[PDB]
């Protein structure tokens, strides 16, 4: 499978690549006008260690600037420029108007940069989670940033991490406010049953072991302790591991070291 | 002066935390619905020193999301939660309906982590550099987050740093490929006059001597070496002060580590 | 709890208000310049028996309309017209500028008589379903109205359906297609494992019996038989209810007919 | 002449087949991940009797989903699958990439049983009036379905029908409201044609006869009754027809049942 | 009556006045900033003869940038500052934050001289066709700007002249291309009744004498002449009038003189 | 160089002329629908005398409506009609299905007409400044037509005029207001310099000389009168020219002459 296919032919997410462009160029690109149209070739470079990811994004944004684009590595390959004389690898080769690749240059390279990011970070997390063992999941959070929750849970996915739920509208999280807002626990599992049905679960923060088999015989799916059904461990933190089914951290994708491109036209 | 009011009453940002809302209830806010109406209190919590930033666009998710808040510390602020027992600080007190606050909650705080952050670095960087006794800037660039240019350049000045060209579209930037391009720097830099005018700078990237006192004589108005005029040197790195006027890195914004917060409904 | 709780304070389904004003006025409103601003009263009717829904949406009509209404009854109630003399039942009492009532009319009664329409069919499917001895569910399914789907799921739930999957992000379903696209149930389940994660359901179309102890093997959360783990008969037709665990039909929302409202100025 | 050019090449229509794919997937097709991008074969079958509607609109579906289709029949043609041995008809030929086939499907056939089940009831009413030895016209309403008029119009004029007007825009309609707010129907037409203009015609609903002749002295082009110059009829109910010019139904449109169609890959 | 209820209490064009604002700030407001948010006293000043126009448009302007505002006369008043010593005339008097009236002015200040620069030229030719005893209508074109036609049509009608039809959806206009395509001026005028209907009329550019019997026979309702049924000419020209019912001139709206207004904060 | 290549390959401006697109048709095109989709040949005709302004714009729209077009003249080119035995010069020869043809034509000649009109005013001002020796720029200013800001700008442009600022985000512009609302010229300038940086310049408006050499002193960039660093004059009027930097005029853009274009088809 490739992990590409999880986006539409179609949809939002190629306006927000309008959009990204958009927001670098609000009149004129006088750089543009300056170099011209002649075709030019020009290769991105990845200068430093980590997992490509975020493909699909830049190359829609080469498609809209017009370009053609030849990839040289699989979309989650692990890239190691130190092992270079040079200190950088070219993921990918392009051709096209002057104009063109440099207005594409800078939004493509944020997109890869964060999004190999959270893939590096996300990578590292769960590889390092396997070493020990460890059988369960490794799984993000919704503390995404603003506007970009769609790449940064791609990228959590190819770093090989769960994506947890995607937004509230996903699967269900209650919590303290919740359970005494209905009444209990079973009361909030029920009103929250009663609308989002059976196709989506229903996760309970649970903080005693009363506040948990009540839950799991409300039908609760998911259970958390936060510092049939699965159990969830909020925190993070490492070093720890013990029969939980999913660790959550927003490590593998808030506050994340970016990875580091280039580009640069031949000649 | 008040650095929220660098956003104008009205205009595309406010609707950007529309969609960052609508970026989280694609259907329906499940829970939402079993946590209700009812009124309730509660306190934004800082968790992690740093200066706090991105008020104005945080308050705007609670207005759209219909609460009130009131803000305990002024942008900008430098907050210690380590000098506390608790191990945090109460940045706002809000109130509204139990849902609404919800709502708001985590759209607002990955925000004010990330605005926090970028303000933080940036505020640290130039902190360190004007130790030294450089009376230059510190400037940062445009590897920005696609879609969240607006908010990071932002944080960007309330952490005290330059925020350096905006866009494409704002001061114009010529390198190599624009040179030849147009046969010399005083080509490049005569096209691109043509067509910004007297009213936007124009910043040439020179490597040698002969290749900035050309540029200067064209009448650039900003020459980068890149590793009447100013002069700025692109690398960062650290610890290299000289005389430049500007020293541009993306340290203060990308990649860059976010201040923790919370917010928890009180009773 | 209150359905209407299920829609965020702000988001997508306001703006889709604004579009169906639009999409009654592309220039002018000549009714409204010879109407005038005047201030009315006016009653919402409803002409036929049936259940009310869609109350949140004309109310977001009505206060984009500038006007001030009261509800004579709480969404979800069954309405009875031809229990009158009259044989109409006003649900609503309309206060504002002449043309403001007029321009609001025809856009909230479009809303009200497909929302309740929708929930008068759901509830009569449900409640007969009931009346029989059944304890499971009856869903809707994903045939609903381009750019209506918010208004059409939530109007299933007030009916007391369940809503079934919201979208193809939502519950992953696989079938034939995906099957041997993979290779086996065992190879679709783990591929749609693999990026769905833990926190979503996967649903298979099983036709045979061996065709799903393997998925149910491979950790389908539902299994589909198409005319721990549920079960769910994909057909409808009436008249047939077993132990299955979900019966979905588009009857209780697609091709439905609409409950009759109107609007009359008084004086 | 061909309906499909009523249609503008480019304009808001095809934006709304943009949003409406995106109202299917907010954040990832985890199906198409599954399925993949083998080309595939598939036909569209018209399961009811009736008469097919929404071509061009279905077919904007399967271009943006980049998939290459080939129509068996005319917009307008009359199927009768129940002719069938298999019950059903293809009515299109379609090849593309699985996923991209697999996404557009519940769109496409969302279109196509709304607008053909318009259509369908459109044709029925008109052709059954037309089988008196009516002459006169049957009209459509303004209670369309909050935004797909476009649609819905559409396929009223497929089905044979008049559309009526399209909108507050379109054709000024003035009742007793518009009547005593100006004074007269005198004062009504006036002010009302003092700004639509001679471009626009303006219809006056009259009780009486005497509320009629002045509506016509004042200049009205239509003249309605409910329940040079035309006259409209508005109820509908059936089985009534006179000499009158416009009979009107939210019949043809509103609460009309589906057209069922599917879509099945081959293999 | 009043010509502003032509504007839809809400939809599109408020959201035009956000985007007119947004065209001006696309990322930070720096004299906002130095200007802080003092409750100041401005009056808008109108600098030349003529009607005023725009005024609702204005006001949105003023309500989003959230001011207060008092205007001094009524849209379409005529106002002569040139019977002034000062040779202004205050037609409007600001509150608000300095910021906000600062942000509000250029884009306010737009609208106004370009509306009552339509308004006074509509005005100008239409009371000079007045007063040769004219009885017909002197309308408007489609040679609006681009985005703009709302405004422009709104100021043609408060200038006293017919706005002819709004665009393309309005009332059919067939030509030559029209009449052989079809192969009659019948066939032309058929095809077109076939798809606009009862509701809208059909107006045919005729250039012979039976090639306008022909289009009357056929039920066109208007007829061009080029350079029951109602007769226009096309061309205007000046100083000619007959007994035609319409004479149409974008001069009454394209390549128009503005009027010059002004802001100025007291103190 | 190229004008054209100051608009990005793709961006904002390509979606505005698909707005303007369904400013024309916001229900159905019925003059499409009668002529029918057959190939045909048209030339687009120049008929006053005057400079070709807003090709690329203009193309867009011929792009977008599925034409082939052969330009025959560059943008920028001076034409003269009256040289001509007909009055008018053919610019470009267009060739698609006779609806897109004709959908095209209004909307582009809009665009061409306005264009032209403000790039042959700009030119004539500058040409004529430059008659008398003047060694200065003529700018434009920000009195620009709501929605229409990019078009005008690139015609000024086009018309060899310098643009001045974009917008309030782009060169700062301090006046009175802002002078005496921080205290002193010296403070407005140093706030201002606090949040645009080194990348952007600051202008002051002077009246008096101890009012700009502290301005001076202060680093703004730019002084301005108003009836290292530049001197501009804001007024116009005409025939006056001494050794200022900058005339500013709104003359070139603002309430200026239209350059008549027309299209026909051939056959």
């Amino acid at each position: 499978p490739v992990y590409e296919h999880l986006l539409p032919v179609n949809g939002a997410w190629r306006q927000d690549v309008t959009n990204w462009l958009s927001e670098d160029v609000p009149s004129f690109d006088f750089g543009g006008y300056v170099v011209g149209s002649d075709l030019k070739e020009a290769n991105l470079y990845c200068k430093q260690d980590g997992m490509l990811c975020g493909v699909p994004f830049a190359q829609e944004v080469f498609n809209q600037c017009e370009l053609q684009v030849e990839w040289l590595f699989k979309e989650g390959s692990f890239l190691e420029p130190s092992k270079n004389d040079s200190g950088k690898i070219v993921v990918a080769k392009i051709t096209g108007p002057a104009k063109n690749i440099l207005l594409a240059e800078r939004t493509a390279l944020n997109i890869l940069s964060r999004s190999s990011g959270i893939a590096t970070a996300s990578h590292k997390i769960i590889s390092l989670a396997r070493s020990t063992g460890y059988k369960g999941t490794i799984a993000g959070t919704r503390k995404t940033t603003p506007g970009l929750r769609r790449l940064e849970k791609y990228s959590m996915l190819v770093g090989g991490c769960d994506t947890h739920r995607y937004d509230l509208s996903s699967m269900v999280m209650l919590k303290d406010n919740h359970i005494w807002a209905t009444g209990s626990i079973t009361n909030a599992v029920k009103n929250a049953r009663a609308v989002c049905g059976f196709a989506v679960k229903i996760e309970v923060e649970c903080l005693s072991e009363d506040e948990a088999t009540e839950a799991i015989e409300a039908g609760a799916d998911v259970i958390m302790l936060d510092n049939h059904f699965l159990l969830e461990c909020s925190g993070g933190l490492n070093l720890l591991c013990d029969d939980i089914d999913i660790y959550s951290t927003s490590s593998i994708h808030q506050g994340t070291p970016v990875i580091d491109f280039s580009l640069k036209l031949a000649h």
